[PDB]
RNA sequence: GUGAACGGUGGAGCAACACCUGAAGGAAGGCUUGAUGAGCGUGUUCCCCGCAUACGCGGGG
């Protein structure tokens, strides 16, 4: 669908010394939804790869999702 | 599995001490509470104004 998510927010935030991917935002997310669902007592690993985004695969393994970091305007 | 997750800016501290708003400055100078109003003249049909509508009422000099 090739889309693009911006979000404004209240508070400040803390910067981030390193990239804040958008799959790693849906990953916490959808481990917070499997915690709700299965419990506190789940692997985050199992469903933390369990995103509505596409997966790119580099030519030696090496897969990552089709998300981005944050930029900040 | 948001390079995340976890993390108290805290504890103590006198604004205060001294310091006269007031020294001097005229409410004065002129001015009837007594005046005014409270008593003394005309001797009989004649001009104007309204209501009417003339049978007379009212007023007026």
């Amino acid at each position: 669908v090739n889309l693009k998510v911006t979000i404004d927010l209240s508070n400040p935030m803390m910067e981030p010394g390193d990239l804040l991917h958008l799959d790693a935002l849906l990953g916490a997310l959808r481990v917070s939804r499997a915690r709700a669902e299965h419990g506190d007592a789940i692997n985050p690993r199992d469903y933390h790869y369990d995103l509505p985004l596409e997966r790119y695969q580099a030519p030696s393994g090496d897969w990552v999702f089709k998300a981005s970091a944050f930029k900040l305007k």
